């Protein structure tokens, strides 16, 4: 059964992410119920390649905190997993950047750095100051 | 006279900046109101470099805009300026990321990309998944 054997993927997908740290606490994903097993959803695209579905929560819906989870989840993933697979990450809530978090953010040189090196990004601006 | 050069920088800076197109409506920052004449100031660093702030009000309170805007303002003045400077922005509220957006960005290629190529959250991410 395909259904199964799904089932056992996700299984794996999610002894892997559950001891992940949080990017904030001295706690794993799993004990801050960021992750849980029922998260996770594991399809098949086509024999030897797998589409993985991670749903989870930050304790807290603060932008930077979603985008370093998701980023902990690839690299865990793209390390352990033992088989081929596309991975799509889903927050379930839209998330805030406080007055002080964003400001920080928009003159930190390391993030207009990573921005400017977006080549999405750079092409934007590029039309913007024509 | 320091305090009235810097009134003259302050209106050059602002002449560069009023034209620079917004990332998502067919206008400019000026006839959006984002910018302002009153919305920069200039401050002597030393001789030969002077600090620039530029504070700003993005149409809606997101973060991608408020980001974007923020590197037209950079790029603008790092290509045109003809004087030395550091540049600070400033945004006067928060900002968000709706459910939909923040979705689109933990997913999006060149966003992860440059994400990962950030010293300071790639540490981060190394500490979680260790
Ligand atoms: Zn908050
Ligand atoms: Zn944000
Ligand atoms: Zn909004």
């Amino acid at each position: 059964s395909n259904a199964r054997i799904m089932e056992e993927k996700a299984l794996e997908v999610y002894d892997l992410i559950r001891t992940i740290r949080d990017p904030e606490k001295p706690n794993t994903l799993e004990e801050l119920e960021v992750v849980s097993e029922s998260c996770v959803e594991v399809q098949e695209i086509n024999e030897e390649e797998y589409l993985v579905i991670i749903r989870f929560t930050p304790t807290v819906p603060h932008c930077s905190l979603a985008t370093l989870i998701g980023l902990c989840l690839r690299v865990k993933l793209q390390r352990c997993l033992p088989f081929k697979h596309k991975l799509e990450i889903y927050i379930s809530e839209g998330t805030h950047s406080t007055e002080e978090d964003i400001n920080k953010q928009i003159n930190d040189k390391e993030r207009v750095a990573a921005a400017m090196e977006n080549p999405n990004l750079r092409e934007i601006v590029e039309q913007c100051v024509l």
